[PDB]
């Protein structure tokens, strides 16, 4: 019966070949956070460790959960290391629910992960500010407009804005498939710049994402996930292409103490002209324990 207890939470994504212009062929990412268990009703610590070579950084990172339903809400602060050279960091998140439709959620971060992970090569620091509001119209049925501000260490600031849908378009006992359209919009201001800073940006699309059940008993499972995109990226100075993406994976959930998952993705977009192809693995997994 017990199903609150202590949680580690492994992230990773590392590229196969990635030719875009943010990423090396072969980066890796990766982040394990353990949280401990509800130390009261709504409380709770986390520590936590981020690594990331292509010259590399780590992260050693702690900070407290607060949640009730209806309103969740966390702080983080953390200690980046690189060449040895140490610069502080700070999280500040949370999301509430204004009628069960509706929720409003704020993130402040200090460093920024919003700015491409070295850009820092040059020691580009980055503090932001993210906001979003998420709207559930039928039961089948989900909007979500997200915007955020970025404030680089080079006089430049980017305002990134978001808007996505997510449509269910057949529910089935083994299938289910969602239609997830997204926009999205960037805008930078420093001009000759050694990161991609793309200095308005516009892309539309249409994308669906396809559940099939493998197999299942009861509270465990086995799921696959395919998810295809086609449409349209607009650069000033630049014009537009053509954008496609393409993602396979697969879920585990198991006794509600394990949950796994990794996904190939695939995706070709222009970056200021013809289009370059990313490919690279993201896995993530949840256990929960002693």
């Amino acid at each position: 019966d017990v199903h609150n207890l202590a949680e580690l939470r492994i992230a990773g994504s590392t590229g196969i070949d990635a030719e875009g212009p943010d990423s090396g062929k072969h980066d890796v990412d990766l982040t394990t956070i353990v949280y401990s268990p509800p130390l009261k009703d709504n409380w709770r610590g986390f520590a936590g460790f981020g690594y990331a070579d292509g010259g590399i950084v780590r992260d050693w990172l702690a900070g407290v959960e607060w949640r009730s339903r209806n309103i969740w809400l966390e702080a983080e602060y953390a200690e980046r290391v690189f060449n040895h050279e140490h610069k502080p960091g700070a999280r500040l998140s949370g999301w509430y629910d204004f009628n069960d439709n509706w929720r409003i959620g704020s993130q402040l971060e200090r460093l920024s992960h919003r700015v491409p992970l070295r850009a820092m090569k040059n020691g580009v620091t980055g503090n932001s500010a993210q906001a979003y509001v998420r709207w559930y119209q039928n039961e089948r049925r989900k909007y979500g407009v997200s915007w955020a501000f970025t404030d680089f260490s080079d006089s430049n600031q980017r305002h990134e804005v978001s808007l996505e849908g997510q449509e269910r378009i057949w529910s089935s006992p083994y299938l289910i498939v969602d239609f997830l359209p997204s926009l999205y919009y960037e805008q930078n201001t420093e001009h000759d710049t050694p990161y991609y800073n793309p200095i308005k940006t516009f892309d539309i699309v249409p994308a669906f994402e396809a559940s099939h059940l493998l197999w299942r008993s009861y509270e465990n499972s086995w799921e696959q996930i395919f998810s295809a995109g086609v449409g349209a990226s607009w650069q000033k100075h630049y014009g537009t292409d053509v954008v496609t993406q393409l993602g396979y994976g697969q879920r585990i959930s198991w006794n509600d103490v394990i949950d796994a998952g990794a996904t190939l993705r695939w995706e070709k977009r222009p970056y200021d002209g013809d289009r370059e192809h990313n490919l690279y693995v993201e896995f993530d997994m949840t256990f929960r324990f002693r």
